[PDB]
Order: structure tokens, then sequence, then C-alpha cells
């Protein structure tokens, strides 16, 4: 160590190599600008969930920290209000009320946005005649017309169902549209004060019997990897999926013959909008208390500006947090299709007690594994959603 630097301390959820890279380039690029300022970025990976939880209880933040969509109601009560800062005027619209509070505090950074649908294959959709599905009713009849035409040579809608978190995120994923979207139709204020009946839920878990029932799924779901995603997507083998943020870049490097779409999660109930879920991916909050706050502040200036924004969105082939950058990332097109569709935090961090995402997963993996009904499902739900509230209170 140089003693004739300080130290600033940065703690990122970021996971892939691209992102790690290009974080730390920004990084030193910054130690040019601030030749008394040494950058010590940390990618805890699955320990970050419980170093936080320690660093919190000790009141021994980090400098910067990634809230990583629990901005909110994880870190709250930690985060400097950003609201003084220049970039804030330019601020997606889609992230006020993830970001802000309606009287005025930013909470963190946005480095850039995840906006979650469903990916497919566009020439597929095209061979048989088919518009991009708008709501679930119109999704599973497309996925009948692909069983149908394709006389099972192509999978409607494709599970790595090995992993559980495939199923999870259908179910969070759609949870929205069930349960929070419509003014109508939604739940909100039960799911937050523990009133709410998983009765209602029952419905995403018939949906899933009925595509495994009908073949609308993979017949191997319940074997099916990750890893063997892009290479059945570059064959024509899959027609939807859902969304992991990648798919369409990685399957034009094997076949760019194959030209993968992504739109936004279909309606449930009628009259109602698609959704993009997400908001919140990766952000740089500061700590209230940090004795290098002005530091941390100058830090975040320096990754808004333009150009860096750029570059770090990028390499996280996402949208930039802000509205005068624009990242060429592949998806791009298909959100500028899609620019006036709104968007909507990942269900079970606005709604759900922390350990529900699992648990999603789990009952899904048992569904498609022929353990569990789906009316069996729901009771399981509830009795973890309450033993985990109780749990997170005390
Ligand atoms: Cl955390
Ligand atoms: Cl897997
Ligand atoms: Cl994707
Ligand atoms: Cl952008
Ligand atoms: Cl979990």
């Amino acid at each position: 160590a140089d003693t004739a630097k300080k130290t600033l301390t940065i703690y990122s959820t970021m996971s892939t190599d691209s992102e790690r890279d290009t974080f730390r380039k920004l990084a030193a690029a910054f130690e040019k600008e601030h030749s008394d300022i040494h950058v010590s970025l940390h990618f805890p990976g699955n320990d970050y969930e419980n170093m936080m939880r320690v660093r919190m209880a000790a009141n021994d933040l980090p400098d910067l920290f990634d809230t990583h969509g629990w901005g909110k109601i994880r870190y709250g009560e930690y985060t400097a209000d950003l609201r003084d800062m220049k970039w804030t005027q330019d601020l997606d619209p889609n992230l006020n009320s993830i970001l802000k509070n309606k009287s005025g505090k930013v909470y963190a950074y946005p480095i850039n946005q995840a906006k979650d649908g469903l990916a497919y294959n566009r020439n597929i959709l095209d061979r048989y005649g088919i518009a991009p599905p708008e709501t679930m009713d119109d999704f599973i009849k497309a996925l009948r017309t692909i069983k149908e035409k394709s006389k099972g040579s192509i999978v409607p809608f494709w599970f790595a169902g090995y992993d559980k978190s495939s199923f999870a995120q259908y179910y969070d994923q759609f949870a929205t549209p069930l349960l929070i979207t419509d003014p109508a139709h939604n739940e909100k204020k039960q799911l937050i004060n523990g009133t709410f009946q998983w009765s209602k839920f029952t419905y995403l878990s018939e949906i899933l019997k009925q595509m495994q029932k009908e073949k609308l799924i993979n017949i191997d779901a319940v074997t099916a990897k990750k890893s063997q995603l892009i290479e059945l997507m570059a064959q024509n083998k899959i027609a939807f999926t859902m969304q992991g943020g990648t798919l369409g870049q990685d399957v034009a490097q094997i076949n760019p013959n194959v030209k993968v779409g992504i739109i936004p999660t279909p309606a449930i109930h009628p009259g109602d909008d698609p959704i993009w879920i997400g908001g919140e991916r990766y952000t740089l909050a500061a700590w209230k208390d940090s004795p290098q706050l002005k530091e941390a502040k100058d830090f975040i200036a320096f990754m808004a500006r333009p150009a860096n924004a750029k570059q770090m969105a990028e390499a996280t082939s996402l949208p930039s947090g802000l509205t005068n950058v624009k990242a060429d990332i592949f998806y791009a097109n298909d959100y500028e299709y899609y620019q006036d569709v709104k968007v909507e935090p990942y269900f079970d961090r606005l709604y759900l007690p922390n350990g529900m995402w699992d648990v999603l997963g789990t009952v899904g993996q048992e569904l498609a594994a022929d353990i569990l009904a789906p009316q069996d499902i729901s009771q399981k739900l509830g009795r973890e959603y309450k033993r985990l509230r109780e749990q997170s209170e005390t």
C-alpha cells in the first residue's frame, strides 16, 4: 500500500468478466484523475448478502455499495441522499418509483437497469404467422400453435428446470401482472401487510401445469441445464424462453442466422398492459456516514459522465440508468420498439419476505417433477411466507 493514498471501498454484485473488468478499468481511470485515491473494488459474489448484513449491523459499510433491487427496503437507513447531484436530472423516469421516494430522496445511482420479459426466436414466430403475444392467453395460444405446426420439433417454451431458479423466474415475473399492475386486480397492500391469500397465486401453478401436461414446455424440463440453452436456441429448437439477458448476442456468435428478440412480460387481467420487470440491477449507493462521502460522490459523478456510463452499461449488456446515454446493446432495437412500456420492480424484492425466491424455485421444480399439485403449492407458499415474515420480524 501507498500511504500517500486513501482507500475508497466499493462493493458490487457484478458477476461477469466483462462487468468486473470494465468496472476495474473505470476505477483505474478515476485514479488517474485522483492521485490520492486507491479504489478497492470488491465482488463478493454469493457472500455479498451475508457480508453486507454484518457490515450494516457493525455500522461499518463500504463507502459505496450495490443495492441490487433492495435500495429502499434493505438500505434505506444507510444511504446518502443523492438528490443534489447533477446526474439526477437525467434519471430514467421508469426508475423514479424504484430509486426515489415521493418526498424527493434519491437512494442510489443506477449504473444500468433491468427490463425482463420473454426471449423468442423471431424467425420461428414468422414461420407460423404468430404476432408477439401481449396476454397470457395469447402466449399459451402461440405455444399451442408452435406445438401443432412444428409437429413437436420445436420446444414452444423452454426451461432449464435442473436449476430451480428457472421456475422461480417464471413465478416472480408473472406475479407482477397477476397481483400488482392492474389497479382493479391487485394485492399490493395485502402482500405488504401479511394478509395476502395465497389462493390468488394458484393460477400461476395451474398455468405451469397446463404447459407441462400439454407438452408446451420441454419434456426434459426437470433435467435440462442452463448450459444447453445457447446451443438449442441457435439450432432453431426453441421458440420462447424467459429472458436471461445475453441470449441474442450469444446465439448470434454461434449462428448469425438466428435472430433472438425480447418482448415485455404478457399481461394477465383484461385491459392491462404488458410490463417490463426489473428496474434496479447494479447501483452505487454511498454510505451516509462514510468518512469518505465526498470521494464516494466524486466517484458516482465520474461514473455518470456519458462516456463512462455508456462503457459500463455496455459491459453489462443493459441500458444505462440515464436518459442522455444510449448504450449500444444487442436488444436496443426492441427496447426502442417498446419504449412506452412501463417498468415494475421484481415482485419478490418488493412484496415477499427475504428467502421466498428459493421457495418459488422449489415449488416449481416439485410441480415439474410431479411431486406437488397446484392447490398444495399455494398452501406451502403461504406457510413459508408467514414463517419468513415471522423470522425477518423476529
Ligand atoms: Cl444485500
Ligand atoms: Cl443448470
Ligand atoms: Cl435474453
Ligand atoms: Cl442506455
Ligand atoms: Cl431466496
